[PDB]
């Protein structure tokens, strides 16, 4: 009725606060941050193929503006478009600009195929001061500016190209909009001009609009660009009585389009990463990030929270006595253990089986806590220079809805896991204490502070027998029962 | 101190592995699959109304192309459009094609109301070799091809139809695009022609485009189709100086539009089902499915996982001893039970109160696991032949976002339920053991292995006295304090 | 071997049913409703700025139609548009109506800046009988109707306005569509007319349409309105040879656009609230609502459920005996407590340490049950008069997808919280019982029904010593052991 064995668990000076279903803050021994808030100051060029547009945005790249030669034959997973790209050529607009941009970026390559168009008596290769290469008048190198012959003739053009190949073709073509009627007749003789571009299933007809626009690089006239896709087995007809800016061929479309585009000033560095934000690449294993909604590749999911702490250890209770409202700051060899006092003194030893059992249930979630890929490439635009209305509203609302739902999932998840982690480790403590209860049987009594008063001689070999589960209660039974009741 | 009663739980040779919050794989006695991965090889024509377009797609159905007569008067919950549908009439296009198709699908019936239009001196009922019925030249039978009179007169047309009814009217009309100026004056005399269709609050004006288009079904010309919706108390005015393909009346719109369209080659069978995918119908009560994101009717929610197993039973521990690290493979008429050893031998018997308490907290959830009927009809397109740009990007991003969110929910729901199922069944085991302990009081001792050593002779009906809660402890108390402490 | 002490928990006659992971229904003691199903019959004018359009919708207010002068200089968080607003001016359409409305509403103010446009020889300030202001022919007061000079001339107009300020400018302009070729020449001399409006990088060109339309306020002619945004550093050019409806200046755009529009007939009141639906404002602290998906401000999230009850107390079991299947209706000053019966009589007293622990895990959850701000202003349209097709489908699908994910989150959250609530309160009951067991040690025995039979003389200060944990087991042990075993 003198030796005492105690059951306890580790503790630390002070640990980390986390969130559960119940409490707002519960202190625990160890915790891990789940939200990435650090980004590299650069974009990583591997394992994804990044292509830098430099002074050239993707549209001018497709058109073949001065400055964009370095993009011929390029292939990308991610086109890096620079916010300070500048127009260097003839002033132009693109009805449905964003859509052409999406198609080009998504396709993932600038593989251009020349074709000779046997245009009639019209002069070809028109050039301009608004589009100089060095100081020489030039034009978009994928386009061919047709004007009237020296004989003041511009006859009806009528050319056909059949796609009997195994890939869809992208034709880019334009319509010139002169500033005055004299300009119209000087260039194209006919007034009005006109363009019809047709496949078997679709047709685009364009009437030039004559009139003065603001001066840009010396020009008040404009080109509007359009595009036509021609599937294998389809064909394209170009029809014009003037103002056509002819294609010089076509781009090849990949059957499967898996590329995308990222607009950022962030430089391309030397690192390795599969995750790219417009702030730079991510290098992390965390399941969430608060850096940018604009994330391309294999990325953590974007959430609003700055921090989410996942408990990786038990509740931390600080400060001859086992668990009850006590933790052993001395126990540094395990999560649970034994603390005794017999004739030969005291001693603190860790319990392995219960420590391991706790660990495999808390770091059982290890593995499942970033399960899933989230490998996304082409997505949608998520920032805008100016309001445009209905379509943009919808894009903003979609992304906002997404972020709120994932932010919520992240909040609930951590709370649920922490609740479970707390419950598992409290349960493993009780299980240990109960296991000991069942070995001692009637040779001991529950002190009430996580300790057993052992009612018999128990030397260190006997103490050990308890810890490694070999203690036979019958050996000490009648010795013990006597000390208990008489 | 010789008779023993044991508390335990059933087990089987091999159980099913399932996920929890902790362990990635826990073996339970029984489990149920929640992801449907099987489909029927056909579409089921009840209880929903399916209409098979056969060689006719819904747009051609609406126009009244040859081969679409079977659609006249049709009504559907789901219109089945075939990938092998073909054009059988004059080559045409439809600006905002997708939208007219959507409206027609959603509306859910082809109920056409003929109207007499008193067109002027112009000739009516133009026909074409490109649109034969039984080797006789013809045209769309909802449309009326107006050409100039025999006296070379196409007078300005100006007719009005007033909606005095109680439903909105859908008018479909077109503009013809000739291939040459000669053609434009051969049919309509005037050049240019022109069409205006207007209501009180809207207008549409179309200028014909002239130009060569690829020969299709003998024609380089085209019709462009448009539509006008006329609400009750509004009216429609048709104005033309040429090239008008006139309506012969109007389609009736339902006020409430609840139908949709499904594009698939899958045959329509004889089976019964309320869930239709483009792979075929589903016949299932499972809450999720991995067959197709394209799913119409009363459907499981589409998820990315191939399998999610819901525990419908306790932990399965295989292999004179009760529960502690043992399950009884021989207990096959209950979940929890008694096993005993006494003077007359041994026996195993089931306990039903504990079994039923466990079943009620577990099957009580597979009923709340089959609840949200999610009945969705008209949704959005989810696969595409070719990229289009901004709008198609948004649609795909929306569907992809939805799918990832529901896949996460599915993964979490099953881990949470499984964790709860295990906790409940482990708990009912302990509650049974504690129920017996309280019955015995000081007449028995905990042997450590989920067994009580009864320190008095307890015969086979003393055993059943324990199993039924009648065991009076003071009937053996003196005969039990005895061999325990003397 | 005579006095008894019991441990128990409160109850009420009538409790409320809640949902958990297991049970369809669990009766608990107290429960809180989480879904707000009540709205005020009015819109609260504080703390957000509401501007009432009254007879004027936002488009007419921007144009300056008769009756909209109250909206001059208006600024709003939410513009209240009335479904019975009437047109009071020249019949018009807006090709991209919803986008212009969205931009206007989102911007949040009507700040007009007049400018002097020195139009050439054309006459200005055209007015109309279809647009009377105070019984005199007038026009949109933000617009300038140009017509030909008395010299029967309409020369090419070519004006330029430079944006050299620090804000983006919104110009609204229109194009007039005559009914006859005679009207065209009477007003504008030239036939056809024509308008081009352009900046450095964009352009809009319109060809007027001529033709008969239904009479609306005495006119078969129409105006179509367009708009042009001009960034700081950019400029705008108006080119026209007729039919231009010119601006009298521009609206100022905010850099940060944070406002929205709400279309409803509900009156503006004098209550306070930051949540506005189209059925009226909400005054609530509940996290969900089932009133309307259309909701602006700081609102509960919209869900499909009519009710979600969150348990705020333990299980409810109604009706000498302690907890095992019995709650105490008499215990009304605490959640848990003691019930004894010694020599001097009987008695009830609530235990506070256990009541406080439970409460600190249950109310510990219900104020980051709503932690969520959900501050949402400009969103998307969510109801429509008529089907339009693709974009509308996408809008409806997005909102339906959102509502289903939030309805699921609400359902699951309440079930998880309730299960945790039940488990906490069961857990604390047991921890109470165990604590007292730890105190008694070998001086008492578990009666089997929540009660401890004390085997020694115990008066009412001996009882209180148990209930404030001062009780010493050794004092009474020899007395107690003797009665137990002899
Ligand atoms: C004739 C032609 O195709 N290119 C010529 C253009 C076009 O006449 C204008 O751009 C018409 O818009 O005018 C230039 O002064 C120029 O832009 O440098 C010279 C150039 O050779
Ligand atoms: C030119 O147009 C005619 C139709 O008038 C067509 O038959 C022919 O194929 C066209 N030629 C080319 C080269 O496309
Ligand atoms: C991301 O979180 C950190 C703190 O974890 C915070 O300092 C930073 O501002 C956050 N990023 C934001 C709010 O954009
Ligand atoms: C014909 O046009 C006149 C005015 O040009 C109009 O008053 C009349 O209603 C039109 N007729 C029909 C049948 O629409
Ligand atoms: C659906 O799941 C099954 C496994 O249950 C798998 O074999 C099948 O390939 C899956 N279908 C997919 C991934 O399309
Ligand atoms: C008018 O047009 C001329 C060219 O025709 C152009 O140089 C000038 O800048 C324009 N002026 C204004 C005020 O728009
Ligand atoms: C909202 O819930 C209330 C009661 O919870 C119900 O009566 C009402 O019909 C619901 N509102 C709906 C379904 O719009």
């Amino acid at each position: 009725g003198n030796p005492v064995i105690c059951m306890g668990h580790h503790a630390v000076a002070n640990g980390t606060m986390v969130k559960t279903l119940a409490d707002d803050q519960v202190e625990v021994v160890t915790a891990q941050e789940l939200v990435e808030s650090q980004n590299l100051p650069e974009l990583c060029p591997s394992p994804l193929r990044l292509v830098d547009g430099q002074t050239c945005d993707i549209i001018n790249g497709a058109l073949g503006s001065p400055g964009c030669d370095h993009l011929n034959g390029a292939e990308w997973d991610v086109f890096i478009e620079r916010p300070n790209a500048v127009d260097t050529c003839y002033p132009f607009d693109v009805p449905e600009y964003q859509s052409l941009r999406s198609i080009l970026a998504n396709n993932g390559k600038f593989e251009f195929i020349a074709e000779e168009f046997q245009w009639n008596t019209v002069k070809q290769n028109g050039k301009s001061g608004a589009c100089k290469r060095a100081n020489v008048n030039d034009f978009f190198n994928r386009l061919n500016w047709l004007v009237k012959s020296d004989g003041n003739a511009y006859p009806l053009q009528n050319l056909t190209k059949i796609n009997n190949g195994d890939y869809a073709r992208l034709y880019i073509w334009g319509v010139h909009h002169p500033s005055t009627d004299t300009e119209q007749t000087n260039l194209y003789k006919n007034n009005p001009g006109g363009v019809t571009v047709s496949t078997k299933t679709s047709q685009t007809s364009v009437v030039p609009n004559i009139g003065s626009r603001p001066l840009v690089r010396g020009q008040s006239s404009r080109v509007s660009f359009y595009w036509t896709i021609v599937e294998p087995g389809d064909l394209i007809v170009f029809n014009t009585i003037g103002n056509l800016i002819a294609p010089r061929g076509h781009y090849k479309l990949n059957n499967q389009k898996k590329s995308t585009i990222l607009n950022t000033a962030i430089p391309i560095g030397s690192c390795v990463s599969k995750c790219h934000t417009d702030k730079g690449s991510l290098s992390t294993t965390k399941p969430f990030q608060n850096i940018s909604r604009i994330a391309v590749g294999d990325c953590p999911r974007y959430v609003k929270q700055g921090s989410l702490k996942l408990a990786t250890g038990m509740r931390n209770i600080p400060e001859i006595a086992g668990f009850i409202e006590n933790g052993w700051q001395g126990l540094i060899d395990g999560w649970y253990g034994f603390r005794h006092q017999n004739a030969e003194g005291t001693g603190t030893a860790a319990d392995l089986k219960s420590t391991q059992a706790a660990i495999d249930q808390i770091n059982g979630k290890l593995n499942r806590l970033i399960e899933k890929t989230n490998d996304k490439y082409h997505q949608i635009e998520k920032e805008f220079e100016q309001v445009e209305g209905r379509i943009q509203d919808l894009e903003k609302y979609v992304e906002d809805t997404k972020i709120d739902l994932w932010s919520y999932n992240a909040e609930l998840l951590v709370a649920l896991e922490n609740q479970h982690t707390i419950d598992v480790t409290d349960s493993e403590m009780n299980k240990l204490f109960e296991r000991v209860r069942r070995q001692l049987r009637e040779n001991a009594e529950d002190k009430g502070n996580g300790c057993f008063e052992i009612f018999h001689k128990c030397d260190n070999n006997c103490i050990e027998s308890i810890r490694n589960g070999t203690y036979d209660h019958d050996i000490y039974r009648d010795e013990a029962i006597n000390n208990r009741f008489q």
